[PDB]
């Protein structure tokens, strides 16, 4: 599909069996998901943006379906105000910017 | 252009007569640029990101050329980690996400 930018580009994702809403963020290197009990092993990480840094848990090789398109990669879990799909997964679904 | 996301979507912009580099950011409502002088007078605002909140100066009706495409709109100036072009100006240049 084509997604315009008049409103926030929020889409449905499927991760760890759950459906959630997430923002497609070309300005995010990584994918950051709100809380979420999730699997069994992780590494600590800190990530920053406007503001400052938050602490997150890095999980690897997590399947994430984005608007029906399958992806699999690293997901960071922590107290983000909005679920964010970043470039690591946008590239896997063939997402481009066009103007 | 069509821009893929294997690298950060950094482009050159012209603002106030000056060249800068900025990130095309579908996850940003607003356009936020590092501390600089802009003609005109400004109002204080606060904006948020992953993380927390920062204080910025809001300038309205600022011409900005983004990879050669013209926009005229709001520019927030302050201590952002990265210059970002947000949806307020991305919509003006007709930028969409596609996959
Ligand atoms: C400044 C750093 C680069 C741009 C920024 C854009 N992220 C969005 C995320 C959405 C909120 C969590 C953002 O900050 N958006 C702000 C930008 C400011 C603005 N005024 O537009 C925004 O829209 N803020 C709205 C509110 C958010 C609404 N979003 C939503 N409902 N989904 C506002 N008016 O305050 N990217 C990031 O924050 C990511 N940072 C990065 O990718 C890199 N970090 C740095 C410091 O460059 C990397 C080295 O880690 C985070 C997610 C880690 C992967």
């Amino acid at each position: 599909p084509q997604i315009t930018l008049w409103k926030r580009p929020l889409v449905t994702i499927r991760i760890g069996g759950q459906l959630k809403e997430a923002l497609l963020d070309t300005g995010a290197d990584d994918t950051v998901i709100e809380e979420l009990n999730l699997p069994g092993c992780w590494k600590p990480k800190l990530i920053g943006g406007i503001x400052g840094f938050i602490k997150v848990r890095q999980y690897d090789q997590i399947p994430v379906e984005i608007a029906g398109h399958k992806a699999i990669g690293t997901v960071l879990v922590g107290p983000t105000p909005v679920n964010i799909i970043g470039r690591n997964l946008l590239t896997q679904i063939g997402a481009t910017l066009n103007f």
